[PDB]
């Protein structure tokens, strides 16, 4: 079926939970043996969210190459994304090592450091120009260059230096700051505006490594971002845009990381975002 009328049909019939459970039943199951090794326990935030072995990002290190991160490679859309958990106190150096090694231009953050009165990720970037951060375990330096605070999101320019080679690179930090503590946003307008700002920066384009996108677990809000982006790109590329099937795209993405889209409300929100976005594109 088309999307917008399938949407009204699920709303009128109140069957979002049944649609979402079908997706959960049909989703891929692949091994995640490296994630579950005892030496990696303090490298995982949640025991039930792990990268599959076949798609995990490897750190270029011989001691321990493990990070909780996955490469989502969308062949028809010609887009790739790295989805990862919010960094932990003992993985902030690994996180920036990955950004460096994968040649990423942008980092997309969809959570606040504290939500619901608890810490959802480490404070992993510097807040003042004159107070830079040094990650001694991976030999990197990170400096805040500029910050632009808007009503729904903040963009930061960061300088990442590989202290071993003295090479430097500019990294863009795109921080969506207004996702509610509970539920999903009422309108997708600010989320779509944010997606378009990431696109306009070059951070999603083939002349760079894959964008790094995270929330707390790296599957819910993060899944919504890449699902909406890929569906909109396919609608622009194909002769028949009504042939794009959001459930099929989501199942394809779940071949590369488990659990993408965590609730039926997130699924409904993803439909809403793609529907509204397809009208603005033209
Ligand atoms: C000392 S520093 O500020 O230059 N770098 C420390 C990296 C780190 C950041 C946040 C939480 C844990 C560790
Ligand atoms: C404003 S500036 O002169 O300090 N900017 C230089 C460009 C640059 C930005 C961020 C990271 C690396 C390079």
């Amino acid at each position: 079926m088309e999307m917008e009328k399938e949407f009204e049909q699920i709303d009128k019939s109140g069957s979002w939970a049944a649609i979402y459970q079908d997706i959960r039943h049909e989703a891929s199951d692949f091994p995640s043996r490296v994630a579950k090794l005892p030496k990696n326990k303090n490298r995982n935030r949640y025991r039930d969210v792990s990268p599959f072995d076949h798609s995990r990002i490897k750190l270029h290190q011989e001691d321990n190459d493990y990070i909780n991160a996955s490469l989502i490679k969308m062949e028809e859309a010609q887009r790739s994304y790295i989805l990862t958990q919010g960094p932990l106190p003992n993985t902030v150096g690994h996180f920036w090592e990955m950004v460096w090694e994968q040649k990423s231009r942008g980092v997309v953050m969809l959570n606040r450091v504290m939500e619901k009165g608890s810490l959802k990720c480490a404070q992993y970037w510097p807040q003042k120009e004159e107070k830079e951060m040094i990650f001694e375990d991976t030999n990197l330096k990170l400096t805040l260059i500029s910050e632009d605070i808007k009503s729904y999101y903040t963009v930061r320019q960061l300088e990442l230096e590989n202290l071993t080679t003295q090479e430097t690179r500019e990294i863009l930090h795109f921080h969506y700051t207004t996702w509610p503590d509970f539920g999903v946003p009422e309108s997708p307008a600010s989320f779509l505006n944010f997606l378009f700002k990431v696109r306009e920066s070059g951070s999603l384009s083939p002349e760079h490594g894959p964008v790094v996108v995270h929330c707390s677990a790296g599957i819910g809000r993060s899944g919504t971002f890449c699902l909406a982006d890929t569906c909109l790109l396919l609608m622009d590329k194909r002769k028949d845009p009504s042939s794009v099937d959001i459930k099929k795209v989501l199942l394809e993405m779940r071949k590369f990381r488990m659990g993408l889209i965590q609730t039926a409300d997130q699924l409904r929100f993803s439909y809403l975002a793609v529907i509204e976005g397809a009208k603005f594109i033209m």
